[PDB]
C-alpha cells in the first residue's frame, strides 16, 4: 500500500520512519531538500493552488494524509472525491480557523476561553468592555507558535493591536486571558471504524508561545476521563480517522480547551520512546485501515530543540537520551529536533539535568 | 556526517532507520529496487570488481561500513586507505573464511568444532577416520543458511559430498558434528576507543539451517561471562569497531563457537524493541565516533518471516506485536521480515501463539 502525505516536514519524516517497518510506501508533496525526503520514496513539488495537478498526484496512491491543517479544505474535498483522505475535510475546516474552532466547542457544551469575532475597531472595544483585560487579538487562520498575535494589556493596546492585524485575511478573533494553573494535552488515534486508542495525558511547558517540554503520563483520573470524553465527541462529529490532539488549560479540576490539531502533535513526540505504539505508527495504522497498536506507556520526558541543537557528540554522551534530530537547517524559532528520555531512577534525573544545560547553550527562540 | 554502506539489503535498511533520527545521512552501494532504497539518501549500482570506481564512490562520505562480510577484503583494504571503514579488513578476512575463522579461535584457546582443511578426497577420508561421523563438508567462502554444504551420515556419503563440492572456489572444510543442547548468540558493539557495550545472550532456534526464533535475555551468568570474555578477545585482536555477533553451541556449562559475523546479526533483531539502544543504532553510533547508547533490555522474542509473510491486516490485529516488514519480494528461503514481541503477561503469551500460527501458514523454507 502506498501512502501520500501533503507536506515533507519533520512530521511527515517521522510518519514514514514509523510506518515503513509496517511494509508501507510513502510519498510526499513538498520541496526537494525538506527533511522527509531521505526517508520517503519520492517527493514532488507541486504548488497547492494547482488543484488539478495535486489531485492527479494523489491518485497515484492508496490513501492521502497531511501534516499541516492550514491547507485549503476545498483542496482536500477535491482530493477525497477520488482517493480517500484522512482525517476529514470537516476536521480541517474547523481546526484551521480559531473562530470556527471555538464556535464548535461552544455548540457542544465544551468550555473554551471567552471569544468574540473581530471585524472592526468598535467590535474589539466592545469585546474588551464585556470580557475585560488582559486579552489577545489573534488571526483566525495561519500563524503558529504565537506569531500573528497582539496581547492587549491596557486600553492603549487596543488601537495598536487593531492597526497591526486589521487587514489580516480571513479575519481576526478576540480571546480573553485564561487563569490556569498548567497545561495538558490529550492525544488519541481513531481507526476506520471509530475505535479510539487513548494515550495518557501529557503535561506541556511553553516558553514564549512555543512548547519546550512535554512529560507523560500526567496522573489525574478526573482530568483524564473528561479529556477522553471530549475526544470522543470530536471523533464522532468529525467522523475522524487518524491521530488527534487536543490542548487544554487546567484551572483546578476543570479543563478548558485551548485548540485542537487534526494530526500528530509536538506534545506526543514522547510516544516514540514512551509507548508501545507511538502516535506516528498509530496514525499510519489508522489511515491504512489497520487495527491500532497497543498504547501502554512509561514515564518519559520530551525536550524540544528550537533554533539550534546540541552537538550529537555531546548528546550521545548521555547514553540514555534518545536523539531525534530532524536534519533541518538551524534558524531562530525553528523546531529542528527533540530529545526523549525515560525517567525511572536517579541516573535518569542526572542525565536530564545535563541535557537541559546543553539545550540552554544551543537554544535560540 | 554522511555514512556509506556497501549493500542495500534489509540490514542496511534497518541501519538507516536507526541512524537517521541521530541526524546522519545514509548512502548505499547496491541495485535500484533493493529494500534499503526508500529509507536512504541515494543508492548507486557499482560492480564491486571495479575497485577504482568503488573507492571513488566511498570518498564522497565520512565513514564506510558494510552489511555482507563475503565481499573482498582487498577492496575494503583499498577503500580504508582513503576513507575509514569499520569494521576492519582483518575482521572481514577471518570471518568470511570458515578455515581462517576456526584457525583463529584455535590459536586463542577458543573451543570450536573439530575442523580439517579439505583439499583432496583422501584428506576427507582421513578427517572422517580421525574425528568420526556424522560430519559436514562445507565451503570455506560464501554459502549461507546452510547452502553449499553436504552432511556426511555414513561412509557412502564421503565420495558423494566430495563430488559435489570438489571444485568449489577458495576450498572446503571438514566439520565434526557437535553434540549440543541448544544455541545462543552474543551480540555487542565496540566504539572507536575499544569500549564494548554488551547485550544479553539470546537463545536462538534454527529450522533447516535457518534461524526462525530468537529470545532474549537468556539468563545464565556462567555462560554470559565466558561469552563476553570471548567477545573481548575478538574486539582486541580485530581492533574492532561496530556491532559484532558470535554464535555459540551450548553443551552443559561450556560454550563452543559456531561462527562469527562482523556486522549486525539476525539474532539481534530483538533489540529494536527490546533494548534501550538497538544493535543497529549502536553500530551506527560506533562507526560515527559517538559514545554508545545504554543497552538495558527487557524480555522479548523475535520470529523470522522466511519465504512469505503474514498479511499486515492479520498481524496488526495482535496489537502488541511489533511488525518489521523488509518490503522484499517473497521467495522460498528468503528473509522478508521479522516480528518482535515483549513478553510480560499472559496476554503476550496469547498473541505469541496466534502470530506463530500465522507464520506457519505463510512460511516457505
Ligand atoms: N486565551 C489564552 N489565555 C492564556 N494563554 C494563552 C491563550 N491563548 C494562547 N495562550 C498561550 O499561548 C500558548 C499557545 O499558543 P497558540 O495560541 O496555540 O499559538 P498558535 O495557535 O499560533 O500555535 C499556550 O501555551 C498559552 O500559554
Ligand atoms: N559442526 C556443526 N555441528 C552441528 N550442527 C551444525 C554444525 N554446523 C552448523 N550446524 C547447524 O547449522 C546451523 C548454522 O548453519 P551455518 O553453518 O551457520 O550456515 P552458514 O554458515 O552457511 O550461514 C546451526 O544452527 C546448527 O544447527
Amino acid at each position: 500500500m502506498k501512502i501520500g502525505i501533503i507536506g515533507a516536514g519533520q512530521l511527515a519524516r517521522m510518519l514514514s520512519l514509523a510506518g515503513t517497518p509496517l511494509g508501507l510506501e510513502f510519498h510526499c508533496l513538498g520541496k526537494n531538500g525538506d527533511c522527509a525526503e531521505e526517508v520517503v520514496k519520492t517527493v514532488t513539488d507541486i504548488e497547492l493552488t494547482k488543484v488539478n495537478d495535486v489531485v492527479a498526484w494523489a491518485k497515484q496512491f492508496d490513501v492521502i494524509t497531511f501534516e499541516n491543517e492550514n491547507i485549503s479544505h476545498e483542496l482536500i474535498k477535491a482530493i477525497n472525491h477520488e482517493v480517500s483522505v484522512y482525517p476529514s475535510a470537516k476536521a480541517i475546516a474547523i481546526s484551521q480557523d480559531r473562530l470556527l474552532e471555538k464556535s464548535f466547542m461552544q455548540d457542544h457544551g465544551i468550555a473554551t476561553a471567552k471569544f468574540v469575532n473581530i471585524d472592526s475597531l468598535a467590535k474589539l472595544q466592545s469585546a474588551v468592555d464585556d470580557h475585560g483585560l488582559p486579552a489577545i487579538l489573534k488571526t483566525r487562520r495561519f500563524g503558529y507558535d504565537g506569531k500573528g498575535q497582539f496581547v492587549i494589556r491596557s486600553q492603549e493596546d487596543i488601537t495598536k493591536a487593531w492597526d497591526v492585524l486589521k487587514d489580516a485575511p480571513d479575519g481576526l478573533i478576540y480571546e480573553a486571558f485564561v487563569d490556569f494553573d498548567y497545561e495538558v494535552s490529550q492525544i488519541c488515534t481513531a481507526d476506520l471504524k471509530g475505535n479510539i486508542a487513548f494515550y495518557p495525558l501529557a503535561r506541556n511547558t511553553h516558553k514564549q508561545g512555543i512548547i519546550v517540554e512535554s512529560e507523560a503520563p500526567f496522573e489525574n483520573v478526573v482530568l483524564a476521563e473528561k479529556a477522553q470524553q471530549i475526544a470522543k465527541i470530536l471523533v464522532k462529529e468529525f467522523a475522524y480517522v487518524g491521530t488527534l490532539a487536543i490542548e487544554f488549560f487546567v484551572k483546578g479540576d476543570e479543563l478548558i480547551v485551548n485548540e485542537i490539531a487534526p494530526r500528530v502533535h509536538n506534545s506526543g513526540h514522547w510516544s516514540i520512546d514512551g509507548a508501545v505504539t507511538s502516535q506516528f505508527e498509530n496514525h499510519v495504522r489508522a489511515i491504512a485501515g489497520l487495527i491500532l497498536g497497543d498504547t501502554t506507556s512509561r514515564k518519559t520526558v520530551m525536550l524540544n530543540c528550537i533554533g539550534g541543537m546540541p552537538a550529537t557528540k555531546d548528546l550521545a554522551a548521555l547514553d540514555r537520551v534518545k536523539i531525534h534530530s530532524y536534519n533541518k537547517e538551524p534558524r531562530k524559532g525553528r523546531k529542528v529536533g527533540h530529545l526523549n528520555l525515560n525517567l525511572n531512577d536517579e541516573t535518569d534525573e542526572y542525565q536530564l539535568l545535563q541535557v537541559k544545560k546543553l539545550i540552554a547553550l544551543s537554544e535560540e527562540i
